[PDB]
């Protein structure tokens, strides 16, 4: 079964583009990484750095969570990432995306042994 890491990587990560996201990126990435399976997945951010720098974010600048949680963490270093959006006229199972690419400070939540990024919660 997928473990919540592995379900941030599939949700998430994207690391071998360096921004690229064409404007078609997330009508396609939505898709492939199972996100418009059941339904269309209203937003979701996808993250253009190593693996290991995304990990190393639970060990960065400790912020409290949307939900009020504590366990949220946001880089030091602004990261290449690319936003996703439904569009106004998208109807499942024709999902349909905005694609921005930006570069901003991400926050994620980290749990487990070893501790690592579970939920993707803002950028800033
Ligand atoms: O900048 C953002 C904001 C939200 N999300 C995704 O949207 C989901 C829904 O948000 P959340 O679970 O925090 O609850 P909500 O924001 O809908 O109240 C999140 O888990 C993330 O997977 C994202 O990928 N990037
Ligand atoms: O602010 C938060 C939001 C979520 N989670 C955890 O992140 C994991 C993945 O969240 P969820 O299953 O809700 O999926 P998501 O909303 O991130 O797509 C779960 O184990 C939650 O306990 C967390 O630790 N802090």
């Amino acid at each position: 079964k997928e473990t919540a890491a592995a379900k941030f990587e599939r949700q998430h990560m994207d690391s071998s583009t360096s921004a690229a996201s064409s404007s078609n990126y997330c009508n396609q990435m939505m898709k492939s990484r199972n996100l418009t399976k059941d339904r269309c997945k209203p937003v979701n951010t996808f993250v253009h750095e190593s693996l290991a720098d995304v990990q190393a974010v639970c060990s960065q600048k400790n912020v409290a969570c949307k939900n009020g949680q504590t366990n949220c963490y946001q880089s030091y270093s602004t990261m290449s990432i690319t936003d996703c959006r439904e569009t106004g006229s998208s109807k499942y199972p024709n999902c349909a995306y905005k694609t921005t690419q930006a570069n901003k400070h991400i926050i994620v939540a980290c749990e487990g042994n070893p501790y690592v990024p579970v939920h993707f919660d803002a950028s800033v």
